[PDB]
């Protein structure tokens, strides 16, 4: 009787890593640390937070973060807890909470991943559940928490582009992958968007950059009105798909558009501050960033939302999110661009722990 | 209104470190790891245990330890949590528990300490209390938990050999030192044994290796019958002091003698197992081991006692302890010699967290 609750359901805390690697984070992560800190501090106005930092970084993190934020020493290859963190499941009313330890392979493994070493990334789920004394359900299937979303009422959305990629689970068919999601997330229906966001070659189109539930029966969808942008056809396809399906309880989808910023491109400055290495992916100037306002975190009573420094769409997204979540305080995080330069945003760096 | 409760009072958990440094533990610590495992398994029969291992050892510790033992990642320079973990204090009838973060300096600093780098060790207290979300009282005075003992009724016992060494707090008088113990452990009287155990030049004579309370107004004392042994005059002297002095409530001290084993000396095999490095104290053959059954741990209704493989005195200690602690299950830990080779025993590697 375990299932994954919706993100907007109450949490007891939020887990976040701490960026440090010089080959992914410009200027040895100094810029990224400031934003991580702003995100943690914002979330901690609404729910407890634990940031996890390496040995070498523990003091830095402790120094930057207010005291009501807990800092623990957990090493990682990189700081993306949405994907390397456990996925918590609950059984409400004698263990009422547990965590799923999905196999992690750096978003594509030796042939098509981001780093050739992920052995510390792989232990993060175990380590966290050990700190909390929460039971771990281990799974040999490759999965990242960024690649699924739920409504806590039986429905899951995901993308084919990610989950059906041969760099993940080449041994499993689509319908075998679906059976695992249903068994382990406690859902009875999976909606497969064909594609994620244009330009998300890091993760191969994680759904959490393209689409998310905001309540039972309604989703936000990354969108552009520019039919010359390669995003348009993906967004249109997903929109049609949502018109044709219903959720696990038979609701018609209310689709709410959320216009992407930019498009945004890495500068020569931004590329130049990243140390170059032959065990990481070479970040080049002119690369299109995979930027969507959809990559936000729902905290108890607040939406923690990206701002990329594109004023028109930064302001429009705050407006859409304020009306979409009328009972939440919406807090935009200036400097989110510093996270998208390295492959993700606010939702990618968080992992909620549901209250029981 | 905080005070240090006595060791025999109820605990919520025990903290232990994980040995790894090969310049102190023979054969890269493989012998000691087996013993710490045994010690933690034994304690875990009576109270929740958390072992703390570095990143490089986390999997190894998690493998060796039973599932009901929590394993977290807290790196340290060495694994002596009596001295480098926090000293918990409580306030009975709003925060009811806190920890004291004494300054640590590797048992005598750059000049006379055990290793030249202790900066990981210095953070262990912060980190443990951060994990537990327990307030921390910072203290600038150098002190080790091993150098003090309390009855939980206003009395403290320690040694001048340790606390009045110029390698600890050279700018404080005896009186100033005594003031800080009173304010911070909530004791009204401090008994100063002049000396600890012979050959304990690591710690400069921790009381936890010489003498401990059994109950208010009663103590076990490290003892030999051999008056040709250097230990005799130290023991004799301490015995004398207990005849003369009273506790904080003006009770007289029942003393119970506990015969030391050996003398024990480090084999050639033992010394050669240890890697030779300049930043740690060079372990030489023929060196007298600072062994004493007094270095035991009181868990919730158990006594976790050393056994050094010197059967005469091994059996005698269990006897004396089962007698002295008739409401407690005594538990001997074969292989305790592996710990003493690196300069402490069971008491030295534990740190109780009082239940509130
Ligand atoms: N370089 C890997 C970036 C991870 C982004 C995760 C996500 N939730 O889309
Ligand atoms: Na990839
Ligand atoms: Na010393």
């Amino acid at each position: 009787g375990f299932h994954m609750p919706a993100e907007w359901e109450p949490h007891s805390q939020c887990w976040i890593g701490w960026p440090e690697r010089a080959d992914n984070w410009r200027d040895g992560a100094v810029h990224a640390q400031l934003v991580f800190t702003r995100v943690a501090a914002a979330i901690s106005r609404f729910e407890k937070v634990t940031v996890c930092a390496s040995s070498a970084q523990w003091e830095n993190a402790r120094n930057q973060l207010p005291d009501h934020v807990r800092v623990v020493e957990i090493s990682s290859n990189d700081s993306w807890f949405r994907d390397i963190g456990p996925t918590f499941v609950v059984r409400r009313e004698e263990h009422r909470i547990a965590g799923i330890d999905w196999t992690f392979n750096s978003w594509g493994g030796l042939e098509d991943g981001c780093y050739c070493d992920w052995s510390l990334d792989s232990l993060v789920k175990k380590k966290i559940l050990d700190v909390e004394r929460i039971p771990r359900f281990s799974h040999s299937m490759v999965l990242e928490g960024g690649s699924i979303h739920v409504d806590g009422e039986g429905t899951c959305i995901t993308t084919e582009e990610c989950l059906l990629n041969k760099n993940r689970n080449p041994h499993l068919s689509k319908s075998q992958i679906e059976d695992e999601l249903k068994a382990y997330l406690g859902v009875r229906k999976v909606i497969w968007l064909p594609r994620g966001l244009y330009g998300d070659d890091d993760t191969n189109g994680h759904v959490d950059n393209m689409c998310c539930f905001v309540r039972p029966g309604a989703v936000l969808l990354s969108w552009t009105d520019d039919k010359t942008d390669p995003q348009y056809e993906r967004s249109e396809e997903a929109y049609s798909l949502f018109s044709s399906v219903t959720d696990a309880n038979g609701r018609k989808f209310e689709v709410i558009k959320l216009h992407v910023p930019g498009p945004l491109y890495m500068t020569e400055k931004e590329a130049a501050g990243v140390f170059q290495d032959d065990g990481a992916k070479p970040r080049l100037p002119g690369t299109r960033l995979a930027a969507s306002y959809v990559n936000f975190y729902i905290a108890n009573g607040a939406i923690i939302a990206p701002q990329f420094g594109d004023k028109k769409w930064d302001d429009e997204a705050i407006r859409v999110l304020s009306k979409t979540f009328p009972h939440h305080e919406v807090v935009g995080i200036e400097g989110s661009r510093e996270i998208v330069l390295s492959g993700g945003n606010i939702h990618c760096i968080t992992q909620q722990q549901p209250a029981i």
